[PDB]
């Protein structure tokens, strides 16, 4: 049984090539890994039966994709997750944001939906009550306090994009793969609610191999090694650390 | 020289192994085609350098994708295009719409602006003056004025919607894939700026073998087969007609 | 599992890529296909085990090729098949043959026997009395009443030779790649003993694979789907429609 | 032209992915990355030609292992590179160090070499006057002062062997991903004789994909991109830093 | 530039796995070897273009199978060929011959002429006058001196008969894979008409590779190989020794 | 069951083709056989899972490459293997040995040592009394008594070392596939510690598979066709002969 990998570049790819494909070869698989450098083939592929399961995005960005591109996908279970930051670009404190400072944000809505509810936290901008905070948009700021200029790019382009914009909101992923450290961030999001999931085509929910590959990723080993690998990463929830 | 083709499933396919690939071999060249279910894969696998030329989409449809995405693509030249037509669902006719009539329509912007236009061109609704039809949105409407429910779904997913909404709006692809016939339309586009553009990445315009696609797809004997396989399809510009 | 079907360029593979490969997909498998312009590598291709299934051709061409060539292969079920038609050449109506018409054919003993038995159907020649209509041959002539000329081609090569021959006799397959319409034939085959197959290697015809193969084939949704798409094709016997 | 890159897994591999990759793919190639768990099969792949580059080893790794096996490959560039270091173990302090204690190292004769090296800088081992370093080996050995039981072990049970022995010498590559930090070793190799190169077969040696691969491993953005990512490595020389 | 060869099993094969494909790969070809029990296939094989270049006929054979199959095939160089012998099956001299004694025979017709052949040079039967002996057959026979019983099996099951007849006529490439040796043989064929060749595609009959592989074949390494690898071998005419 | 051996290139991959797959064809087996010119890589393919058995080496070497590289691989049963030899090189004969004739050897351990072993049978060195035959090195030596030069080659090198040295030491497997003949050795080890084995993973050696092809190298059948194909071979201990 062949399991093929679907992941970002990076972090969650040496998991499997580091801990994971050793631990299912153990059980008699053999694993192929598929590295993608952006956010949206993957789901694409995991749907059209190319990859068997990926690992890369969060709940809100699964939950949004799957409805808006049709897919019959879910997830399985969390995997440890570099966390969201606010990084210093050209300004380099947070007491130095000035009226009109620029912010660079990820332009996809779930990923965007996170710097503003950031922002809002910053006392930057105000958002309005009773509102959603994993559809946070531009409609729901109530006041932006500071002018923020919110500069939207694709979420791969926003390491580069320090250069450009005054503070810059980084995805963990390609802050991790740029040679960003998470102690450079001058704000991380609090939240967990953002920690990543594995996705399958659900047809392949019961299966063995699935089992299995849970099971890899739970496993004392995995923990043991994660927690030395990837440090500063936030947990699975059900690790309940 | 290898050539890989991307197109989406049916007859922009059946135009490179039906005709232009036999074309291309004379001239040396080998020939790939990968067919793709949907619109979002092709121009991320474009871009990323997995083909060296896609032929499925529309020049407000890349000029958004690639915006959005970040991609250093490019249009090249226009094929002959199956029109985007609205087609009977539970109703038969125009003069059957009601008030509250159900409308089917594609999920991504600049498709979903040509359903704005349409139903605007019908009378159903009223698009507010002066606003530019290629990026009609739900706020551009100053009037609904037959209290049409437009349905959004997944582009793919519009042939199978007749079953369940009164009227269908279905790019010509899915449309001639699922068995449908172009004169089965009630209503037709009657704009060109939606004939489809084949694309590259920008570094490869000047290229001989992109040369050679393009005179493959403004040849005689192209235009001969085109004319006949593909009735009732929009030609490009270029060839006069 | 992958299964890589071969077919003939047009109406075949587009079967495969327009529904058949999405229904297998959601059995688990991937699906490949190769198209072939000719009818003489698939088979070869099929039988040293490039394909595991192949949809091009009709059972007595299978039968004698087969034979013919030592391969240990066999039918499986029929498809919707495109019927032979006699199609205007410089000619463009039966009723202007003269004495020496010359009339394209293919090259192939099995659809050799097809143009021979339409020419007497069509009063052109008399073929003699209580042969075999499957394996008609020019020894089987009993009187060449209007001395026709046959010009024998590869299959392929028909629809080009329209230029050359006041009539050409074009397999369905080859007429809808090139353009040509099927209602444009002057005269249709009546027979449905030419209805097209698929085929395996015989070691495989218990396979589960072939069983999901063959189901997704006969489905209620495959049905529909052929009727809309390929309007005036033959239909499989066992749909007993 | 695809370039075939084999690497270990981790450190390597993610220069390539988070890199090298898009350099290239900017110049037309494009990229396949094999990874491998172990230090002999790269070498035996590239002179196989399953490999066009690896990026894995030292020059006196290669130029003994080519030796030995008789494959016509050649270094070309050398890449930032994990140091050597002797990490704790059962014991977790150098001065803890026990008559008898035991030390793992690798079983290779050049990464042995350098275990041989680094015990006497510590004055654990004395060796004698004018060896070779690159090549030491225990008749080397003047006198083992501190009767060091070394345990000579596969290269990539290194990091699980301090489970079993008082310290243990790992190599970079494996320290690094089994989640080791270099920060933890008591003791780093000073030497910089062992800074990875890549290697090829040498009839590509004077190739224009070997050039452009070059280039990308010396380019400005590479040597940011290190600095940042691989904190610690040792540099290649031709960079003079 | 991957070659693909086909032989039939043991002695060809040999020669490619053992000398050839090194003397290719030094000149940075790719090889691959595909081997058939039986003489049908390989032809067939090569003309579908899964294999480059096929080893395994003489020319007799080739030119038969290319006019009854169709193939536009050509030979190209001859090869180190076992010679065709009479092996004692359940009688063990000539001079034991009786009248109806039984000999087995391969049952294709260019190879059945040499059996026929070889009883006239016996004085076993007598063939007619002034016949084309390259396809003497069954009809050319004018006496049956011995009321020999021609016993005509598939040529890979000749070895094999011995148990069953009297005498066994074995093509040289399966008595050296079923483990008979030359020297056994009560009779060898004198001629030297049936030395093997290389056969390709037409198509390819001046390509660079071929011509690479036909140095190969004709080196004085190879030469020095073949003379002790394949002893009692008939040699190529070429090599003029 | 698809089973995948792996052999050097020559006589024992001639076993499988010849006789081995058509005896477990018959069980329902499909055979892949991967041949090998080196003695490093078919270790390694097997452990990784490429191959499910091979048949190269002797236990020796086995028991040597499995603790170095520790890998989880183990001998099965044994396999008619021919011998090794010490063979003219520029020199002709024994008698013509000199103080400082240059004798060339395999380098790898296992295989250096028999020829230690064989050298001091014929009385050109004298090994130390009572040490370990298997292991035999340099040190091993009390005297070099006609001061033999012994030039140590990757062991495929050995044919060829003919044209420079005065005697080689050639492996029966290189020896054969290079055209030599083992009659023509001036010495041939007696021993049969080196009769040579199949080896698998571990974890396969109570699989039914294995068992059959177990049956497959000792049934009658292939007992017959060994002594005749591969005559002078020193047969498996097992066989009791
Ligand atoms: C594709 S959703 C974003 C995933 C990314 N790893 C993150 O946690 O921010
Ligand atoms: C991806 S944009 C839509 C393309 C489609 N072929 C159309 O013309 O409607
Ligand atoms: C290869 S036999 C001919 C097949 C072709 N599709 C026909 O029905 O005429
Ligand atoms: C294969 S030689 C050892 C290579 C390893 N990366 C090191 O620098 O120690
Ligand atoms: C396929 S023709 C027969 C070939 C065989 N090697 C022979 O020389 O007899
Ligand atoms: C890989 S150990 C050497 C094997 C070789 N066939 C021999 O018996 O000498």
């Amino acid at each position: 049984k062949e399991i093929v990998f679907g992941t970002t570049v990076g972090d969650f790819g040496d998991m499997v090539k580091e801990q994971i494909q050793a631990e299912l070869e153990k059980k008699g698989y053999t694993v192929k890994l598929v590295e993608f450098t952006d956010y949206v083939r993957p789901n694409l592929a995991l749907a059209e039966g190319e990859l068997d399961i990926n690992v890369f995005q969060h709940k809100p960005y699964l939950d949004d994709f799957k409805k808006e591109h049709n897919l019959d996908i879910t997830e399985v279970f969390q995997v440890p997750t570099a966390p969201l930051g606010l990084y210093p670009g050209k300004l380099k404190s947070l007491e130095e944001v000035k009226d009109g400072s620029t912010v660079s944000a990820p332009n996809d809505p779930s990923n965007f939906a996170r710097v503003l509810v950031m922002l809002d936290e910053l006392g930057w901008i105000k958002l309005k009550d009773g509102i959603n905070p994993l559809t946070a948009s531009k409609a729901d700021i109530a006041e932006n306090l500071k002018n923020i200029k919110i500069v939207e790019l694709e979420a791969a382009q926003l390491p580069r994009s320090r250069a450009d914009v005054d503070f810059a909101v980084v995805n963990g992923n390609y802050a991790i793969s740029s040679g960003m450290k998470l102690t450079e961030a001058l704000f991380q999001e609090p939240s967990f609610a953002y920690v990543n999931w594995s996705a399958v085509k659900t047809a392949d929910k019961d299966s063995q191999w699935l089992k299995d590959v849970t099971e890899a990723y739970n496993s004392d080993a995995f923990k043991a090694y994660a927690h030395k690998r990837f440090e500063g990463y936030k947990s699975p929830a059900a690790w309940n650390e």
